[PDB]
């Protein structure tokens, strides 16, 4: 993968090129207002060392931070999300994989249309990387999910169990 981050809007200002995970952009970039993704799927992070608000970017050009749904121009670390050959996630009504369960292998823009629960209290990412969104149609707070067990919503870094949509991390 390759991403170019720019300090100012419309691909102007001081810039920095990443080919891999960077836990600390602070010495190189004082803010980020535009970005060009040549290749790979990237997660940008408000704070250093992959913490604070998260933003998913794919191949393409972002002329201002609003285009990746950024709330500010703070980008202090970034992750190249590894390629996955296949995608499967189980969502559960309750903590520790109890209650009603639904399994997805494809993107879902409205979770409540398939699974009549506003809150997801645990999930199992069996295959691939996903992005959980707080709201329907891929809006609100974003949480990157990599393969693993998530026995409660804190495990995916959320302050609540609100989930409205989710998407596979895929290029194409």
């Amino acid at each position: 993968g390759k991403i170019t981050l720019y300090e100012d809007r419309g691909f102007q200002g001081r810039h920095y090129e990443c080919s891999s995970d960077h836990p600390n952009l602070q010495p190189y970039l004082s803010r980020c207002n535009s970005a060009s993704v040549d290749s790979g799927c990237w997660m940008l992070y408000e704070q250093p060392n992959y913490s604070g608000l998260q933003y998913f970017l794919r191949r393409g050009d972002y002329a201002d931070h609003q285009q990746w749904m950024g709330l500010s121009d703070s980008v202090r670390s970034c992750r190249l999300i590894p390629h996955s050959g296949s995608h499967r996630i189980r969502l559960y009504e309750r903590e520790d994989y109890r209650g009603q369960m639904i399994e997805f292998t494809e993107d879902c823009s409205c979770l409540q249309d398939r699974f009549r629960f506003n809150e997801i209290h645990s999930l199992n990412v069996l295959e691939g990387s996903w992005v959980l969104y707080e709201l329907s149609n891929y809006r609100g707070r974003q949480y990157l999910l990599m393969p693993g067990d998530y026995r409660r919503y804190q495990d995916w870094g959320a302050t609540n169990a609100r989930v409205g949509s989710l998407r596979r991390v895929i290029d194409f």
